[PDB]
This record gives C-alpha cells, sequence and structure tokens, in this order.
C-alpha cells in the first residue's frame, strides 16, 4: 500500500529515479510489469555465450551519467574491437577502409557526401535540444519526412543510399516513416553525425563487462523488496488526496506522487482518473517505436581479424538481411561473435522465417562480405525480436512521424497533476539511449524533490562531470570540409564564370 | 460470468454485432467502458436544442446497412437543407454558387482543379477496397504523404489550397500527417470524390430524426441487461479452454469467442495473454485518430435562407476557425442552427480557449461570410471536443501515417486465435462512418457464426439491398471533365 513515490517501470530510467529518491530518504516502490528488471536492456546468461546483451549495449564518450551510475554500482567497460579494417559493402562488392567512414573518391560524389553530413549538422544547430519545436523552421522541417529531405539534399544516388542506411541504423525506421525535424533533433542531441555514427570517440566505443542488464539488477539489489516484479500498472486515480495506483493482480498502491518511467505510447495500457488532458491523450497514440531484431552469430575464432578486418561491416542493398555489424568477441578474446541488426521493414519481413533460417541467411551474407568460407561455420546463435514485446513496443526508441513533434512535442515531459515523466524519450542528451534513461530518471526524481520543498528549482536539471575513464575527444572539421561547395553551389560557380 | 460471445465496446459496430448474434440465438454480453452506449455518436437532449448530434450524424445514398438497421429500430431520416445557394469564401469575399462544387473561372486554374479531382478518382480505381496494400503502386503511394502528392499534382496555389481543405475535412488530419495511399483508398471506398463530398446524392444528404445516438440506445433496449456500462476491458486471457475477459471494476467474463469493437489503437488499453503476435503488437501503436471539435450555433431563425443561402459555407484560409458548415436546423424550420467543425491543428490551437471565446470567433466568422449582423446574436451554443475522449482517441476515424498501411494494413481484421475484429476501421465500404461500423460488426459476428459451424464461408460477407427511402443516382462526368488536359499537358501542347 503506502509510500512517498510510486515508480512505474523498472528499466534503467525507473531504477535510476528510484535510487535517487531512496538515497534522499524517501520511501519508494517500483512496479515492474515483467518477471525481471532492465526493460529494453536484457543480458542473457548461459554456458555457450557466458553473457550477451540482446537489448541496449553500447556506451561511449559524452554519456557521462550512465558511466557514473555504472561505475558507482561497481561495473567496468571495455572497448569494442576496431583495431583492423572496417568494411563498406555496396553493389555486391566489399571495400576495406580505416578511419571512421568510407572514403569517397569521385570528386562530385565527394562534394555531395561532404555537403550532406555538414548540412545535417548545420540544420541541427538550429534546433534547441530541450525544445526542438522552437527551431525557426520547425513547422517546415516537421511537415516533411526524412525521405523528402534526402531527395532534396542528395545530388548523387551514392549519398542518398548511405544517408538512408544511416537513418535506418540510427532510428530503426524507414526514411519515409520519420519527421525530418525529429530526426535532425535526434542526431543533434546525441552531439552530431560523427559522434552518433562512431565507434572510437562515439556512441559505440564500449560495452559493459558482464552486460548492461547488471545496471538495473544491481539497483534492484540495493532497493530490496521495494521492487515488485510482475506488477503491470492498469489504473491511476488522482481524484483523492493520495494518488492510487492499481496493478493487474489487483494490488493497490497509495503514494504522494508518481513517476511514469515507461515508453510514452505504453501509457495507453493505463486507465486514468480523471482522464488525461487532450494533448497527452492524443500524443500517446501518435508515437510508435522502431523495429529491430538483434542477432549474434558465434564462431570458434574471430577469424575476420586474421584477414585484417575488425568485424565492423556497413552493408548496403535490399537483399542483405543485416545492414551493420560489430565484433562482439569477449574482451579476453574468446566467444568469437558477430553482432548484427535486422532493421525496420526487414525486421517485419524476416520475422516470418525460423531462427535456423535467419542464421543461415546471416552466415551466407557474412561469408560473402568477409570473403570467408569460415563464416559458414557458426557454433552458436542468439537473437531477440523486440517488435514482439508487449512491454517495450519495439526498439531502440520512439520515433515521431511527420507533424507530431511540433503539435504534441511540448507535453512529453509536462507533469499531469502529480504524475511526472521519466523514460529515455524525455531526455535532452542521448534521448533513445541508456544515457538518456538516467538523465530523465534523475530529472523526474528531482522534479518531485522540488515539489516537496526539499530542493530549489535551479536543481531540477543537473550538469554531469565528464568521465575520467572515458574522455571525449572533440568533434573537429578541416577547412576544406567547412568551405567546399555543395553540388548546386559548384553549379552556380560554373554558370557565374560563364560571363 | 458465462456466455458464448463477449463484445468489447458498445458503439454502433459492437451493438450491430451483438444484435446479430442475439438474433441467432447465442448468449452475448457487451462490455462498454463509458456510462453510455454510442461511442463516437452521441445525441445530447435539452430544452434549448431539443436534440443534437455532437458526434457522428450524416447518412446518405449507398450507405444501405446503417439505413436498414435504423429503419428496423423505428428511426426515420430527413434531408439536410441544400435548397438555396452554397457559399465559397475566398480572399475575404463570398461567392455564392449553386450545384455541388465551387466554380473556378481562370482557365489555367480551371484545368488544374479539374485534373486534380479526376486524378484522385483515377488513382483510386487501381486500389482494391478490401486490400489497398495490393494496389500496383502500393509502396510508392504509401511512402509519400498527401502533402507531397498535392505538391506534385497542383500547378496552382488555388487548387492546392482547396485540395488541402478537402483532405482536412474528410479525415481531420493535415495533408503532411497522412499516407497518400491510405487517403486515396479512403475516398475510393466511399465511392469517390463526388460521393464523399456531396450533400444532395452523397454522404451528407441526411440525418436521423431525433439523432443517431438512438441507434445504439435502441439496440441496448433490445438487449436488456446484456449491456454492461462502465466496464472497461483491461485483460484478455486466451491460454485456456474458454476466453477470459476481465474489466476494471474487477468483474470476470468467460466466453467461447470475442469481438473487439473498439478503435484499433484502443487495443493498447488491454493487457493480453498470450502476448499479441508481433505485427498487431506494433500496428496498434501506429494508428492515431484525427482531431476535431464539433460546434453548433443556434439562432432564433434560419435567417440565411432569406438571402437565398442554404447554410453551407466553404471558407478558405488559415485565419478561419472552421472551414466548412452545414445548416443544422430541424426539418420543421425550428431550432435554427449552423454546424461547423474545427479541424486538425486548428482544433489543437483553439482548444486552449474558453467555450464563450470559441462562440465569439464562430459568430464573427459567420457574420462575415453570410453578410449578416444576425449571425452576431446567437441564442444557444453546443460543442464537443473529441480529442479529450479517453475511449475514442479522436474523431472521425483512424488515419494511417506514411508507410503504415502497406506494412501493417493486412493485420487490422486478421483474427487473433478466438478474437475477431469489428469497428468501422475494418470495413471495406464507408470505413470511418456509421455505415462502416455496421458492415464490420455484422461481418465479425458472421466470422464467429462460421467458426461455430452454423453458416458456410460464402456467407461471411453479405451484400445489402438498396434502401427504398434513400436511393442512389449515378455519379456522372461531362465530356470536357474527362478530356481537358492538365496544366503540364497544356504546356506539352505548347
Ligand atoms: C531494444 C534495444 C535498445 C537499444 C539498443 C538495441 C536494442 C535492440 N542499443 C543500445 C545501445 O547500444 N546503447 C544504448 O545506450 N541504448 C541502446 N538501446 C536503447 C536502450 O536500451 C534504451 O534507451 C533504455 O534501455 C531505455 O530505458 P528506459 O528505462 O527509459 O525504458 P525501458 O527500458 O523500456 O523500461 C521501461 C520498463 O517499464 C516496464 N513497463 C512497461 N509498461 C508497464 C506497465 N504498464 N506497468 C509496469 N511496468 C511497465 C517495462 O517492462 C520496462 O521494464
Ligand atoms: C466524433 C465524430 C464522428 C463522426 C463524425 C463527426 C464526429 C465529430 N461525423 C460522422 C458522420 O457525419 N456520419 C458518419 O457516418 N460518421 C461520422 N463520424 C464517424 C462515426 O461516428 C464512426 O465511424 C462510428 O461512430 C464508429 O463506430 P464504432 O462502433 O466502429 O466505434 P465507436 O463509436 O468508437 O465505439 C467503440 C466503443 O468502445 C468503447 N470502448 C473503448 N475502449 C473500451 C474498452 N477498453 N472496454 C470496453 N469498451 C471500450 C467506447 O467507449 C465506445 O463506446
Ligand atoms: C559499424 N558501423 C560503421 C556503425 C556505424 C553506426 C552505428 N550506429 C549505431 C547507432 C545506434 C546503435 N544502437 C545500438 C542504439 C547502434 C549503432 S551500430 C553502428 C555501427
Ligand atoms: C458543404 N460542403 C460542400 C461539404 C463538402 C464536403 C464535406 N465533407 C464532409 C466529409 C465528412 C463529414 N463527416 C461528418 C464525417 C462531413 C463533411 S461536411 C462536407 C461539406
Amino acid at each position: 500500500n503506502k509510500c512517498d513515490v510510486v515508480v512505474v517501470g523498472g528499466g534503467i530510467s525507473g531504477m535510476a529515479a528510484a535510487k535517487l529518491l531512496h538515497d534522499s530518504g524517501l520511501n519508494v516502490v517500483v512496479l515492474e510489469a515483467r518477471d525481471r528488471v532492465g526493460g529494453r536492456t536484457y543480458t542473457l546468461r548461459n554456458q555457450k555465450v557466458k553473457y550477451v546483451d540482446l537489448g541496449g549495449s553500447y556506451v561511449g564518450p559524452t554519456q557521462n551519467r550512465i558511466l557514473r551510475l555504472a561505475k558507482e554500482l561497481g561495473l567496468e567497460t571495455y572497448k569494442v574491437n576496431e583495431v583492423e579494417r572496417l568494411i563498406h559493402h555496396v553493389k555486391g562488392k566489399s571495400y576495406p577502409f580505416r578511419g571512421p567512414f568510407p572514403p569517397v573518391w569521385n570528386p562530385i560524389t565527394y562534394l555531395d557526401h561532404n555537403n550532406f553530413w555538414r548540412t545535417m549538422d548545420d540544420m541541427g544547430r538550429e534546433i534547441p535540444s530541450d525544445a526542438p519545436w522552437k527551431a525557426p523552421l520547425a513547422e517546415e522541417w516537421d511537415n516533411m519526412t526524412m525521405k523528402e529531405l534526402l531527395d532534396k539534399l542528395c545530388w548523387t544516388e551514392s549519398a542518398k543510399q548511405l544517408a538512408t542506411l544511416f537513418v535506418n541504423l540510427c532510428v530503426t525506421a524507414e526514411t519515409h516513416e520519420v519527421s525530418a525535424l525529429w530526426f535532425l533533433w535526434y542526431v543533434k542531441q546525441c552531439g552530431g553525425t560523427t559522434r552518433i555514427a562512431s565507434t572510437t570517440n562515439g556512441g559505440q566505443e564500449r560495452k559493459f563487462v558482464g552486460g548492461s542488464g547488471q545496471v538495473s539488477e544491481r539497483i534492484m539489489d540495493l532497493l530490496g523488496d521495494r521492487v515488485k516484479l510482475e506488477r503491470p500498472v492498469i489504473y491511476i486515480d488522482q481524484t483523492r488526496e493520495n494518488v492510487l495506483v492499481e496493478t493487474l493482480n489487483h494490488e493497490m498502491y497509495e503514494a504522494k506522487y508518481v513517476i511514469s518511467a515507461i515508453p510514452p505510447t505504453l501509457g495507453m495500457k493505463i486507465h486514468f482518473n480523471p482522464p488525461l488532458p487532450m494533448m497527452r491523450n492524443q500524443m500517446i497514440t501518435r508515437v510508435p517505436l522502431g523495429s529491430v531484431i538483434k542477432c549474434i552469430v558465434y564462431y570458434k575464432e574471430p577469424f575476420w581479424r586474421k584477414k585484417d578486418y575488425c568485424g565492423t561491416m556497413i552493408i548496403d542493398g535490399e537483399e542483405a538481411p543485416v545492414a551493420a555489424t560489430l565484433d562482439d568477441t569477449k574482451p579476453e578474446g574468446n566467444y568469437a561473435a558477430i553482432m548484427g541488426f535486422i532493421l525496420a521493414h526487414k525486421a517485419r519481413k524476416l520475422a516470418r522465417l525460423t531462427k535456423e533460417e535467419r542464421l543461415k541467411k546471416l552466415c551466407e551474407l557474412y561469408a560473402k562480405v568477409l570473403g570467408s568460407l569460415e563464416a559458414l561455420e557458426p557454433v552458436h546463435y542468439e537473437e531477440k525480436n523486440w517488435c514482439e514485446e508487449q512491454y517495450s513496443g519495439g526498439c531502440y526508441t520512439t520515433y515521431f512521424p511527420p507533424g507530431i513533434l511540433t503539435q504534441y512535442g511540448r507535453v512529453l515531459r509536462q507533469p499531469v497533476d502529480r504524475i511526472y515523466f521519466a523514460g529515455t524519450e524525455t531526455a535532452t542528451h542521448w534521448s533513445g539511449y541508456m544515457e538518456g534513461a538516467v538523465e530523465a530518471g534523475e530529472r523526474a526524481a528531482r522534479e518531485i524533490l522540488h515539489a516537496m520543498g526539499k530542493i530549489p528549482e535551479d536543481e531540477i536539471w543537473q550538469s554531469e562531470p565528464e568521465s575520467v575513464d572515458v574522455p571525449a575527444q572533440p568533434i573537429t572539421t578541416t577547412f576544406l570540409e567547412r568551405h567546399l561547395p555543395s553540388v548546386p553551389g559548384l553549379l552556380r560557380l560554373i554558370g557565374l564564370t560563364t560571363i
């Protein structure tokens, strides 16, 4: 029954929020729908794999809150393998490259590629992180899909293909599905195209030793009986002095306040009294999550390394089940594995096959891309289709279709009487990620501390000291990168010289 | 506790399903979340208005199923007033017109307008009503918004503005929010642009005497105590011999089968065991409903008729709160009134205002458009904002954003084990309308009859004889309408 704050959801954001409230002397209860904590993070343990992340996994520089929280819980990170060459596979052929991104040799094509990334970052700087709908061209950009924007910016098919793969991999959705204003915000609030797309010095630099699921598990340990598993929340009543929160097994919880730390659309699974105000009522029907199957194929050895390939592949083409891979070998060098994502429409399409049929398609692809028959000899396989999760809705995160973020975006984290909103979707820095889950969790917790008269207003939002274990190198551009013309810019220069 | 079929939702679709099954001899319960039946239809009664439809209201030729069901319940229609001239309000002036659609005088603009309606119907001819994802160009049309399609097709701002208003009014959503495939299907499955937009001989021809809310009320009267009000469903368990359906007030129901007669996305409000299959699990987070406030301003007399205006107004522009109106005066000539809809982003914007502030804006608009100070003296006002409704999600109906219909469309009415799917959104003719609700409820009821062995497969989908009271005249086009070139076509001849 009675407590100070009920937290709905025991994923990273809920658990971080509960921890902060608990550490400040409040009595907190966490109501988790599933028979486990973690949510969109989930670490499988068995003897074949030892451990493996089937949900959220990567952390990197500038993600200072998740790093601090994990370190305080006694966790360590290790570096994803990027020693040897990356591979860009396009038009049925493989092109090895070192450095973060595939080199472009054709000068016209180079101009177009350079301009594209540059412009995304240029547009992004127009977009406030904490209020994307305040960008000067918010409406114009929101009324357009990412597909339209690409068709306008990209004067070569090469640039358009690469841009498309970039969108698909960043947000597990198709370019025609998403708002351009939202996608531009999403990249900017992770610190730009380079930071989001990179391994070394970017979002994919590291994983946790033992798996990310430990974050939520270790917080559960600290809280003890306060976390209630298999308690899906079905009903919230705010008509009386204390908030009443009811679960599916008919248990009743009474609190002063509530944090909702679930994906915004899953708010639909809860019946509200009084009804939600109109903007929130409609917003939660407008905000789907992306589609992805995470797949890990195990080998006797990380044989790609011997061919001077790190295991990173960027794979273009409709026929490829997987569009990107990373080496998922353990830091000690054993349990050789390749991790790959089946994305957006391919997740839907390939879900119809058996596990054994998906494994076969992946190996045949890896064998072609790596030029290696050994890829046809897997020793084990694990996968998770997040699209089938009643209590997630999809992965990685929530996307906004055209027109939604300007009309409804301002209510995402607006309180509803005594209900406050956490969950990575409400973050302002690495929203969509484990980092954003911690930011939103702790911010929602501090909103309540402020409402109770425990902290001043200026302390709701709190800046984070930079990790000393995972330093951020700045993102830099060369002079040519800054000032080279676009394709039409070059065409203008040509017409002008015709005098 | 125990019965043959649980129907979730007591709107028209659920009521029609429950009535059909009950007439077959089966034991039915209807579980309804609200303290009332009707859902997206709702008839308010008070002395000032007598009665008024604050939700779904209009019916017209080709809507044979809603007309038959209502006739059986003892209801009658009357004709929406369209005797006098319609008004098109453009760049701050009123251009009265007779005939269904506002005339265009500039020759270039005329060609652009003409080509646009014609092209919409032409495209719809390649879209199958019962499987729009099977259109030959399905992916291409689904990957574009209606805003992109209008940008390609319309060489004039005039056409593009009127096409935009058309989209806004039909589906209470912005051109950039919706898939081109889905919107083209939507119009085609209502019989085309003329049929969907027309009062005389179209969807807006008629209203029910005493209100559409009576259809659901009278089926509830028929079903006695089988309708359970204030029973929102929260949990459905299919793991056992009988389906178990639990409600929020902790009641338990048990049945051989289930009909879901609620808006698809409102499926999210129910926890399932076992989990729903993947495609439905995601589909139901991908299908929002539109945004509308319905508003009725009452006057002492229908004063517009004296100026030879019927009350129908089409109003261009961002400044207007309402883009279209109809006469809402009762058949007797009393309770004089104008109905208007506040649509899409305007519903969102103007919801912040008070009721009285909305009344003022409407009255000043109508005064300008009708050219009468009499519009400034309302005797009464009623409105309903459907955006606030937890158990509707919006009005009129569900729209599909780009990419959704091709990827998820086929799952909408696919049965999940012992759950069958009703609700206007699953209909194949006038989906989105009261008519679609009856089509879908009855079909979902017959799917269950066939699963039970009581009827053969070829009886699941049943045709409907044409109403004698509301017969349909054919949709015609003139020779010039068919063969005049588009703007780029006239350019190619130059
Ligand atoms: C799925 C996924 C996510 C992901 C990714 C790859 C995949 C396949 N890769 C990532 C990565 O490499 N690095 C990273 O930082 N993030 C990555 N992501 C995203 C990341 O996993 C998520 O952003 C993060 O896990 C989300 O945390 P958050 O705490 O905000 O949200 P949640 O995990 O979904 O937890 C919500 C919990 O609430 C429970 N729930 C749902 N409904 C109810 C009700 N009605 N009542 C009670 N509890 C409820 C859920 O069960 C869940 O535990
Ligand atoms: C809102 C609206 C609708 C409308 C319109 C104008 C407005 C402002 N104009 C129309 C018109 O002029 N002509 C016409 O034919 N249609 C018009 N529309 C749309 C029309 O009203 C709808 O297509 C139709 O009413 C929909 O019927 P349907 O039976 O398919 O669906 P519903 O009315 O929403 O009924 C659903 C019921 O289910 C209940 N519910 C919801 N969730 C639950 C749960 N969890 N458990 C139990 N019951 C639930 C709802 O409360 C509702 O009663
Ligand atoms: C191998 N290469 C070049 C790349 C390039 C960009 C990438 N972007 C991501 C963005 C988010 C994410 N999550 C798991 C959230 C995973 C990845 S993996 C990834 C791999
Ligand atoms: C007055 N004129 C010319 C028009 C033209 C088209 C129209 N379209 C509608 C479409 C649906 C609808 N509903 C209430 C669902 C109402 C209307 S009102 C309407 C009025």
